[PDB]
């Protein structure tokens, strides 16, 4: 197993944004330096792409950092997926892939956040 990333999302209705909640994950199996990577789906615009910031020597990294799209109607939240990339930070090598998921906006509910807890895949 790649390990298990624990997130919340939330759907900001009132001011179209996501507000995406990258807590923790824990026994990541690439030592790392993870950080952690977000793709709107539908979406080529590197706008798409947001990402935490790098921590440093740990299989069981938190990050607890917010990132926001803004942008993002109801429609958005019915045609989308999230996308949530945990990559292995390599400094003047190649950075590798971790794991993945991927969720369906249409899985929130407008104002109310929504905690998960999951196991990553591979490509």
């Amino acid at each position: 197993a790649l390990g298990t990333l624990d997130f919340s999302l939330l759907y900001d209705q009132e001011n179209n944004a996501l507000h995406c909640t990258i807590s923790k994950a824990k026994g990541l199996k690439p030592l790392a330096d993870p950080y952690v990577k977000l793709h709107l789906l539908p979406g080529a615009s590197k706008a798409n792409k947001l990402r935490t910031k790098t921590l440093r020597n740990t299989l069981n990294p938190s990050w607890n950092e917010t990132l926001t799209y803004y942008g993002i109607t109801d429609e958005d939240m019915i045609r989308k997926t999230l996308r949530i990339s945990v990559c292995d930070e390599d400094k003047f090598r190649h950075n590798e892939f971790i794991g993945e998921t991927r969720v369906p906006l249409k899985k929130l509910k407008p104002n109310h956040t929504k905690t998960f807890s999951i196991c990553l895949e591979k490509q």
